[PDB]
């Protein structure tokens, strides 16, 4: 008994969709959706998407309001839709994927993930829905996530924290690390071994270790010093080189976070979306250093620091890949004489 | 006399709509109205209401640059029109009501509030303009503020604060405590005793009491000593529990403030709009807490102690009406063997 | 070899446009550009201009990335057009000047500035780029930036600070100060001697002098005895006067800085665009002191009190005219008995 | 090398997208794409399809301008996608299809209809295009066209019309009537025994048959007796009632051509595409008399003679249904004592 | 006193903008003009143009509503602006020229065309507005339009038809046929010897000459004979040849008009603009046959016939430039054994 006035009513009462009888009298103004209260006209919602602005609407109400893995993990894993949910990209103001199943009449490929049409497509489950871990076993193509474990399944398990309406967490009182599964063509998947990205933001970054406490409170060569880090380009990785037109290194988040306390600088984000390494025309207002594309990815200092440590550094320049969040991520390594010169997230 | 190029001579010149004569050349591409200065547009206006751009342009232009009530107030007061003004809506950027009397041909209903036409609407009258207490006595229905006494008008003490451009304050080089008066259907009306919200900030949130003070500086088992508050359940109703998937309590102001200085979290304000009690779809970003209706209001910590402990706790459940910036807000009681278990604004 | 999916290619890739070979599929909804990432659309860019979206996007892409003089200057110094460049305005996102000079076909009035459409106007050089020194020699109206001599050609040395990528700094990496050249109708002419606005803002405002230091630290009364400013105004002019209705003086960016910190105020900036002197429509918070156009410029204290100090306070009323970041602006000088009552950048 | 400046070149310089290199300047103003043609903006194309301007753009350049089977056959066939071509809906000024092969990046699910998305889908194929008859022998589901006979296929003989740019016609200088080909899961299908709509227009309909031109030419009484058509309700069916509130019959396009030679009426296209049966609201001018939804079929009046005329009368009311232009349409019989009352396209 | 609500004060009373005194409301609503009849909105102005929406209004509602050359015309003689009016492009639904000269604060350059910003633009004068043919005599670059003659200079007589309002006539009741000047960097040309084009339409054509009148009654063989055209090749050039897929010649007017009164054509005006050789992707109804660019031109058939008659016919293929509408048009000239093959607008 689908309707714009259902949604409304759902979202103004509810705040979201929570299938609830009723109407109030919306209108729609070009990708706007307001709604009459007390005679003057209450915005409900802004298209933000590629969608018509009642079909967006519809599928913002119907997001996921449980924590759910984060847009990044999803994409990385081939998740391609989901299955009777919509998962709100936060990152993009849009929906995760472009089709739904058995939730907008307007974006549906099928009602149920069992259709013929969701066979090819890598239908993303949620283990915490009844019935949904069955419907992984019968679905072609699929990706899973369980709070505990599945008979005969062989679980991944996934980053600490998930997104619950839009704020990235380590849940206290909810549960945010999810078992894993993944399925190609009929065949369970082995998820590889991964590292996983922090997910943390510069202005309220938050370390996660005592070599990160240390990092943020010891100065630069105390740092590197204490951690027997000589020789491995810190200080132009993860410190930052801002002495020249072209600013240097500068491709780990809690480096950028060190640099944001002393100075701030302006980072842009040239493609908005959520992804395990992102892209910022950097431009540091104190020394003007700038770079186009300044790679950044939210590694926590260990696992960079084990990463970093667990190359052979007698080549000139090699391509390094690393699974991060499921993913292949090639990094660039540069060495002379035995010691790194520079390494980043390989820009493609 | 009239004009859009009018209108945009005024905004550019004096800061807004002055009278003044002149003209500047305008252009508008969809929603917004911009100006030639020097050669290269420059933009005045972004429509954000659900007006013809040039229309909301001009009500906005003649918005009311003197301290006015706030508009939940005025919606409370049931106030339809307001007479040579505009209450511009700072919380929606729209015109407080649809139709104007004597300020913009597109919105007029009338050119003076003596109108027939008016006489069935509840016109707004501000005693600071010449003429208008009297306007009032000759209204059918109306709401009158003024800054002293009316010979023979039982007056009504509003709140402290009113809203100068949008910022709501309490005067101290202007007035913003008015006496406030209503007529319905020719006859003047006794204005209830009520209490008032204090339209304070999450982020920056004030103490106005001792009580305040000590609330926000003592931890939670001794302020609750220091003020006999045992059995009222404070710890649920003020301080919240974030300790379940559903974040439990949390419905006054001070309770959230004193939470945000240790940990932030997402209020989604999904009808946003001025009201005595607001609903946030919030999300507790320590913890992952979270409650799609989370009804907020914003009493002097003092005046919501005065209201829970005048209240009989012998009865399972049961609506209290409390009247608040005019309005009677009905609020739900649970107790359980004398004791509070909550008490919630009600959602409706 | 120009397209709307070469100049998405190389935002993507690049972080902006460079020249770079490929396209990545567009789509344009209205006013906002996206690009196709993993299936779905991810915006690139939203069109805050008066120009067509696709022209505004490669403009935008095409824009220079290297230290450039800030909108204000070239404003000031009467450029209409830059050569081979795209200065973009981040005060009004949007291009500073309407045509380009071999930038992009739609807004193209020539390829090179040596074609006869380009001879009456103002065309702007940058120095730094091979064969422009020689293009200002040969045009007939131009503003010519150089880092250093250029022979024969008298030089204007510039502010110390210039624009990078949207942010004002005065650059220890790059080179910010310039000297400046103007020429009129084929003739250079000889800038004129003046004083530079610091373009500082009012949240991170931080003082470039001693006289600076101790107008933020030091009390009123002992910061205008310790600079021998009785009777100067500074009361009124910079530290601000919120005892009336109308709010009183408040026409420096440090009076405006000091008072910040200790309460909070709107500034409604009104005519949203880069300019030496800038009017706000100001509510103090605290007390509820207004003015509809308050003008505000920001100069350095010690240029400010050398401009004060420097005049005649034997009249009533007079315009003061100062050379302030090449313009001359009229200040307006009001006296009383030897003293001043007001000095403020005149309202036209 | 697809640009949205080189499928405007294309447009501009051979009347469609023609693979020519080259560029005109282009500018997207909403739902309009314009071009520069000595320094004024010419209108190319308006968007009145739901997919972006500048995607939609391209799918009508990239249209296929030979004379291709009418949009209502291929619905009925159920093509989901052609290979390597855009239908253009003419009628809906849209692409028939919303997604394509090998046409335009955005919209392009394959490049070549041998990719494994391709084989659930029935894509189009054209065996006047080389190599097509191949790929259709080679794909799991399809309808191909051919000009003549097919190695082993037996075909079916379609329509004698097809749309050349969107005009329905006839061919005498182009092949229109194709031989059609159906496989559904890798079978090839026994197309059934059908009738053909003829696609004419009321304004300019023209016979194609002796009793066409007695039904235009005749009285009603006399076309009657000459055809014995006495007790199947051609007055009513063909001829149209205009006697009461409600227009009774007027089911046969050949009855609204002769009644608009005579009188005119409005015909409301409430659902505007392509499709076997059309329905209209339909108001007569003269007479006043209308009807909401008014069902009309293009039947050759042979055909609908040989259809009614083969039916049972013997029952009050049935479904008929009968296979035209490769669909089952259910049509509606009501007799009574053993002659038709009424028999028109079942309105579900 | 320019506004935009008496513009449309204007053209709510007087058909046009008048200088009249007046406002009437106005509303805006993307692109389309309204202003309130008793109080319902009523439609004055729907936006065609790439101008803002009041602009293009303002624009529309000051267009010369005399006589006014033929935008082709103008093009074809290089004017840039038009002096104190503005030519409307009803082909276009736009301003013929971006720019304005004492019309409109947007698009105005200068108030008046003697000011320096004009002296490199060719600016339309009319003779017949008082002082415009001296503000010619004294401009550099121009284009003066007169109904009688001018002292010294000698005249070019222009085409007999003018536009009045958007309809092209030779007019009875007005003066229709000018004398044309033309001054190049302030020396008046000999503009050259030129045939016209007779702006004819299809469905309204009217023979101009015995020749045209016999063209249209005779048959196609006893016309070619009658006016010795044999080996001109008629049958193809004039006539059309449409019995292969590709429609064959079909270049002039006169001949698509035969054609039209027989069988209907769809003519697709892929770029719609006025100019001297029209290009269309003609679909002939009839036959099926096609053509994606077929260059039309207007001639008066003893033009065409004089134009061919007056060429060598010994070469295989020729470029053959004709001067019509004072613009150079080149022909394709294809021949054969000494006769023509073909003749027709070069497609450049
Ligand atoms: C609808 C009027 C009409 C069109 S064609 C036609 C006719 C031609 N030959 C016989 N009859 N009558
Ligand atoms: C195109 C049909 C037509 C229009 S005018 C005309 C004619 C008038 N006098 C001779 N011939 N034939």
């Amino acid at each position: 008994a689908m309707s714009l006035e259902n949604v409304a009513f759902n979202v103004v009462n509810k705040g979201h969709f929570d299938g609830q009888q009723g109407e109030v009298p919306v209108s729609i103004i070009n990708n706007t959706v307001y709604t009459k209260v007390d005679g003057v006209d209450v915005e409900l919602f802004e298209n933000k998407t590629t969608l018509p602005v009642n079909v967006a609407f519809e599928l913002w109400a119907k997001r996921n309001i449980k924590p759910v893995p984060e847009v990044k993990i999803l994409n990385n894993l081939g998740v391609d839709i989901a299955a009777n949910t919509v998962i709100w990209d936060y990152k993009r103001d849009a929906p995760a994927h472009i089709s739904t199943i058995g939730v907008c009449s307007m974006t549906d490929i099928a009602k149920k993930p069992t259709e013929t049409i969701c066979a090819p497509l890598t239908v993303f489950f949620d283990g915490r829905v009844d019935g949904q871990v069955d419907l992984f076993r019968n679905a072609r193509n699929g990706v899973l996530i369980t709070e505990g474990s599945v008979k005969g399944l062989q679980p991944s398990v996934g980053p600490k924290q998930a997104s619950l309406n839009g704020v990235t967490l380590i849940g206290e009182a909810v549960k945010t690390q999810f078992n894993y599964y993944k399925k190609v063509d009929g065949v369970v998947q082995q998820l590889p071994e991964t590292y996983f990205t922090q997910s943390r933001n510069l202005q309220e970054f938050k370390p996660r270790s005592q070599m990160e406490i240390d990092f943020l409170e010891l100065a630069m060569d105390e740092f590197i010093e204490r951690y027997k880090l000589e020789g491995y380009a810190f200080e132009h990785i993860v410190y930052g080189d801002f002495s020249h037109s072209q600013l240097g290194g500068l491709h780990l988040l809690i480096g950028l976070a060190k640099r944001f306390k002393e100075s701030p600088f302006e980072l842009e984000d040239f493609i908005p979306m959520d992804s395990t390494v992102k892209n910022y025309f950097i431009t540091d207002a104190q020394t003007g250093s700038s770079k186009c594309v300044c790679s950044v990815i939210d590694l926590l200092l260990d696992d960079f620091v084990e990463i970093i440590k667990s190359q052979d550094l007698s080549v000139v320049s090699k391509v390094v890949k690393v699974t991060i969040d499921y993913t292949e991520i090639s990094f660039m390594l540069w060495c002379k004489d035995g010691h790194v010169e520079t390494f980043y997230p390989k820009l493609q």
